[PDB]
């Protein structure tokens, strides 16, 4: 039987790394990218279709789930796996980052009060405790992701209060003996862009000791440049022996340059609400499946895709169905976009696996931006 | 190989018949029940699932299709059926009725041009032509269904230029050949709720020839008993040995009642729509999933139902994704709801071939209306 626990690297190259976290409810290969299911479900896709991508884990929400359908809820109803059908890891993020984006906001040591976008609270003990209650998997520490751009005296004002809700997350997690058992806590970096709280922040959560590491507070409106050079001396901060996880990144070149740097497991909305919204991800680029082009293209949403989208489907189907508003187009788009997605991280780990990495990344750039 | 069309009656009780339609692109199993693919989808369903449900046959129609993506654009793309992945048979309406239901008009003998809900023009030789581009299976002849309520001589008029329609239609179809010999053509009674003009019509319609006869007029807004009242006296006047299309409905037992009076074929948007909207069909009776009732319901939307939905996932979840507005929701209900459909007919047609129709007809209505 699988531990609750345990990472474990199997090949590197430079900074890169691949390998595997086995947990109780299965085997994440990393690097690993996890299609997100906010309100328990992977919009527009059954969980056996986002198994049949290759996902071995989703991502799922504290701050939606808490406010719909109800944590309590989901626990009465026998767990977020059982609920929406998914019986592979989840991971669920802390609320941290959505109670700030999204909701209308008190903000204390305690934690954060904040209208339903009704009253709701959230604190590191809350949020662990809601994550319990939905039965994840990883659990994230309850964090504040620090906004974008941040004075130096604010990012560690904000990073310092993180790191105290990081050691309240931790005692949170460890006094319930089911989840302590059952699944793996993760604390998440924070201190803006700034190398010297990037490293107060690393010593502290290594201080604390958590079984994985994020890197919270990017993905921002920093820009790709920005986020490379803090990953660039962010990452090597972090244990080397536990998994490395980038909040929010991103796109696929995101995606690739972040393993460079040393990063193992990533989540984003990107291909699930772009798909909806018309956007294929493609070897030679994203397209627009909308475009007037496409009204006529007999060819698949890629040519090498192996997704079963492409087997089947045209690029003018698919076009009819989106400009429609079709479902059908939504489910179509959605399920390539992550196929593509867990096709791009299957390369990577492969690559890596070769030692090959550093020219599959340069061949990916040169034909994703020809 | 299958011929062009054969239908072949199995058995038989009372009115009722079961048998089946061999066509070049498969058997249809009667009393059949099509789900509807207005726009070259069955809304929120691969086409596999649809065949996973029981479906032989799905409807697709002139007049939607027509607007977009385009007749002469679906031709050069290879057909409908490889446009949307469905290589079973479709039948197609013929227009007839979707323009004067959802256009903004002008009719005359020739046929009826129209805005665009652009202008176009539909007229028994253009509509044959269209569901010819279609690449069609069943293709209805071009007919104009009359108003309900209607005057007697305001039917006699309409009918009367639906039957000339009808010989259009019939001649269009057989000029081209390849149409001719691949796809079967089947005509459209009118008559709205007269006995002596719904002969009339029978008898025009059995003097040209045609594969098949509906009968048209019905499901706009005459009810039940009403509805009963003239299949009463109209099925009968049509052909025994060829089958009889209901056209637009229905609701479970208007299906049952109707084969209980002669019919074999039915389309309807009921379980596809209401499933979207919440409305799940059970054995005992339709149930809103979006009711507070079943926020908490750990069963599966009906108790007995062989579904896939039905065999994962709860009322609780299902609610919870209907009142979310996600995708998946619409997704899980349009499977169950057409799977319930297929159910029915499975039900009905191995009552008759078993001579207990009669007592299935009873016992499905004594408890779905408990
Ligand atoms: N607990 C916690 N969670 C986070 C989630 C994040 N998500 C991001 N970036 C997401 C950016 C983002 C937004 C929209 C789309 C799209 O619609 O395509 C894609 C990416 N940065 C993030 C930072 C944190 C963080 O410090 N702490
Ligand atoms: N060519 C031709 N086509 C028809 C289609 C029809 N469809 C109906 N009834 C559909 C009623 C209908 C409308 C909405 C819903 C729902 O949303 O649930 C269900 C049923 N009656 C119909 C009559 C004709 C006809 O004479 N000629
Ligand atoms: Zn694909
Ligand atoms: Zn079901």
């Amino acid at each position: 039987d699988r531990p609750r626990f345990s990472f474990s690297i199997a090949a590197r190259e430079g900074k890169a790394r691949t390998g595997t976290i086995e947990m109780k409810r299965g085997v994440i290969r990393t690097p690993a990218f996890m299609p997100v299911g906010t309100a328990a479900t992977v919009k527009a896709l059954k969980p056996e279709t986002v198994r049949a991508t290759g996902a071995d884990i989703i991502l799922g929400n504290t701050y939606h789930l808490m406010l719909r359908p109800g944590a309590e809820r989901i626990a009465k109803l026998g767990g977020l796996h059982s609920f929406m059908g998914w019986d592979r890891p989840i991971l669920t993020d802390s609320g941290g980052y959505q109670v700030m984006s999204l909701s209308s906001t008190k903000q204390s040591e305690e934690g954060v009060t904040f209208k339903s976008h009704s009253r709701h609270m959230l604190s590191p003990e809350r949020s662990i405790e809601i994550q319990h209650l939905l039965g994840s998997d990883i659990v994230m520490a309850f964090d504040e992701c620090t906004p974008y751009p941040a004075t130096p005296s604010r990012a560690a004002s904000s990073m310092e209060r993180s790191m105290r809700w990081a050691k309240r997350s931790r005692d949170a997690f460890d006094s319930r003996k089911e989840q302590a058992e059952n699944a793996a806590l993760f604390g998440i970096q924070q201190g803006s862009v700034f190398e010297n709280l990037r490293q107060q922040s690393a010593d502290a959560l290594a201080e604390i000791g958590f079984d994985g590491y994020a890197v919270g507070g990017l993905a921002v409106g920093e820009g790709q440049d920005e986020m490379f050079r803090v990953l660039d001396f962010s990452v090597p901060m972090l244990p080397d022996d536990k998994p490395h996880y980038l909040m929010g990144v991103g796109k696929p070149d995101d995606i690739v340059g972040a393993v460079e740097r040393g990063i193992d497991m990533f989540d984003c909305v990107l291909p699930t609400r772009s798909g909806r919204n018309g956007q294929a991800f493609t070897w030679d680029g994203p397209i627009n499946i909308r475009n007037a082009r496409f009204s006529e293209d007999l060819k698949p949403l890629d040519s090498e895709c192996h997704c079963a989208v492409c087997q089947k489907w045209s690029r003018a189907y698919i076009h009819h169905l989106i400009r429609a508003g079709e479902i059908l187009g939504a489910m179509l788009m959605t399920e390539h976009n992550i196929a593509f997605y867990q096709q791009l991280m299957q390369k990577i780990r492969d690559s890596i696996s070769e030692g090959r990495f550093s020219q599959f990344a340069q061949d990916f750039r040169a034909r994703y931006f020809a």
